[PDB]
């Protein structure tokens, strides 16, 4: 089953992603193909897959950005139906928003087809232009076809997989306590988690004995980040990645807090040091406690 | 011994407190008698003392606001001599601004005697009025001349003192660990707590579900706190009280993330709803966690 989470999702055919155009919370804005950049924020093009109760590998997806659903147009079985997106919530009733996602015959890439209608999210001919037409179909769960075949890229970690990058790497105290605050957490790229520490004044800041020193910065950077995320995004239901960490050195007679984010592959975490921006697998302290 | 700290300094015989005029960094800015409002920040007439390592009850006196040393001028022994704010370092040799504290011949005010002149801080013939002189002059450690006594009236508290006032308070869980990131932190009033909380823009931010929920609204104010204070002193060597907590309800099936700060008299903790600017000496939560 397709875990809950956010994903950036992918024509197998043709490296075009599910965008909302424009970003537009308008009802009935057009959910089309277009290009994206890997390692990056595409603003447009990012889905939060909430699983529905009881009802089996059946969701909402909903635009991040904008905060509305992908919605069957009148949840129409007629092939060419527009995909656009819609006003709705988390765990509606209304079919033309719930979406069974499952895995295609080439058991990588998933086929999604809306709940309702029993029809298919279908890249119109294969077509890898910019705005290409994204249509309700008809089709099979099991034949090969691209148009209708999509790579679900996770772009999200669960707190589970976020306890489990910090627990496998090396630079962590015996005494090691982490505490938890939200459920699913979108990883940003080093690209975006660095803009993120200019834009919060950071850079320019002081270390000051006590009034301005590690601990500040540490914090102000995941306040920064949390400010980042609500003023964003409209979709609810998740956070945005960034942990702070206390830890002392080997010697056992300095300690520092710190920041820390999530590699590329969400399999290690990758410290931050919000005093001048670094990051380091090292950073020389052992993290004793974690908040994240 | 005084412990280190932070001091809203009062004479004994009239309410005038010790403050550094305008709260001028320049070089030779009189130190003078002045009115004071209690439970406000008294922003020119706080003065952090530290204590010099090896020499007996003697301290410089920093002002909080200035970051300039209490400076008796060209050391001279002469009753009457100008006391004035001057740029110095918190372990300076320079005699002119080294201060011997030891309590008065009442058990509760001090006498302030320089260390170089061996004259005593002296409040020029009792003038209550606003600006009135402050003067080093001849003096001895038993009289009772209230015009050479003072008050140190404490205004900070050590981190043991703050783990002290949250141990004995009644909401805290069996699991409860917390974590200390500085040595010395300035008490607000809850009047300067709530300024910082309006003017943080808190009050307007909307509740979301993971993406701006309990522990953003908490991290924010701790945040603030933060910027506020190296913002608004520009001495170092402290910090302000602010702290955060997590805790969970009596049922064991529901958490939630708050503030705290102390009451007046340092001695207890109140908790401090982010989001809406409440006080309460019971949030409904058992702390598990907290940092400060
Ligand atoms: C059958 C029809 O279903 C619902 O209307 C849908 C639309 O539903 C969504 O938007 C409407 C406002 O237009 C409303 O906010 C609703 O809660 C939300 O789910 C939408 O799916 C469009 C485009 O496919 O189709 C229908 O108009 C319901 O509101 C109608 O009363 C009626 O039951
Ligand atoms: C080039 C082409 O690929 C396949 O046709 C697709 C369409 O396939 C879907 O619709 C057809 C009926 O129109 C049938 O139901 C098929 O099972 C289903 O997957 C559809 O993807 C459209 C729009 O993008 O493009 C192509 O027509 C294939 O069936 C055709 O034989 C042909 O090889
Ligand atoms: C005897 C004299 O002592 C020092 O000068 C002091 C002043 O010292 C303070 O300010 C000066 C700059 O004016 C400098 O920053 C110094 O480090 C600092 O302690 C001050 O106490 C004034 C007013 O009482 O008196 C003397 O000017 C030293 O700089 C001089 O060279 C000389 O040794
Ligand atoms: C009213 C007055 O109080 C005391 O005199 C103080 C001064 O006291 C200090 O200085 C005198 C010498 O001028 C002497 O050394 C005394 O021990 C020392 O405390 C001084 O505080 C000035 C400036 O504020 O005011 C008064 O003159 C007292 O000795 C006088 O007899 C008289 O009662
Ligand atoms: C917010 C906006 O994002 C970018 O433009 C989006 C655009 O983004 C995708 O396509 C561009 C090329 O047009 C790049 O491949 C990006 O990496 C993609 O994420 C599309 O989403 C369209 C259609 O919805 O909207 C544009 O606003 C960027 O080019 C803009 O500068 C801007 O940052
Ligand atoms: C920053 C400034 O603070 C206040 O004025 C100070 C003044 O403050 C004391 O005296 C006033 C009465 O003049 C009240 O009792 C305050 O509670 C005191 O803290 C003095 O420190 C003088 C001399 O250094 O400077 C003034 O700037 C306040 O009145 C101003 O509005 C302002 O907030
Ligand atoms: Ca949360
Ligand atoms: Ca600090
Ligand atoms: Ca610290
Ligand atoms: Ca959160
Ligand atoms: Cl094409
Ligand atoms: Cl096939
Ligand atoms: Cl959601
Ligand atoms: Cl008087
Ligand atoms: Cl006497
Ligand atoms: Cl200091
Ligand atoms: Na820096
Ligand atoms: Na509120």
């Amino acid at each position: 089953s397709l875990r809950r989470g956010i994903y950036h999702i992918e024509n197998a055919g043709v490296p075009s992603a599910i965008d909302l155009k424009d970003g537009s919370s308008s009802d009935g804005t057009p959910i089309v193909g277009w290009q994206f950049t890997p390692d990056t924020i595409n603003w447009h093009q990012l889905w939060l897959a909430e699983p529905i109760p009881n009802v089996a590998d059946t969701f909402t997806l909903c635009n991040l950005f904008s905060g509305t659903y992908m919605d069957l147009y009148n949840g129409s079985s007629e092939a060419g139906t527009a995909v656009n997106g819609w006003q709705g919530t988390a765990f509606t009733t209304n079919p033309h928003q719930l979406w069974t996602i499952k895995k295609s015959s080439d058991g990588t890439s998933y086929k999604i087809q809306n709940y309702g209608s029993k029809t298919f999210v279908d890249l119109v001919n294969g077509d890898s232009s910019d705005g290409a037409k994204i249509a309700g179909w008809t089709g099979t769960w099991d034949e090969g076809n691209p148009h209708q075949k999509w790579y679900f890229n996770r772009m999200s970690v669960s707190s589970a997989e976020a306890q489990a990058a910090i627990a496998r790497n090396p630079h962590i105290h015996g005494t090691y306590r982490g505490y938890i605050l939200d459920g699913e957490y979108l990883v940003l790229p080093n690209a975006t988690f660095t803009q993120i520490w200019k834009d919060s004044g950071l850079p320019g800041s002081k270390w000051r004995e006590q009034i301005y020193d590690c601990d500040d910065f540490a914090i102000a950077m995941k306040a920064a980040v949390g400010k980042w995320g609500a003023d964003s995004w409209k979709a609810n239901g998740f956070a945005i990645f960034c942990g702070v960490m206390l830890g002392v050195n080997k010697a056992g007679d300095a300690a520092h807090a710190y920041n820390f984010t999530l590699t590329k592959d969400h399999a290690d975490i990758v410290f931050f040091e919000p005093q001048n921006g670094g990051y380091l697998n090292d950073i020389g302290y052992d993290s004793y406690m974690a908040f994240y």
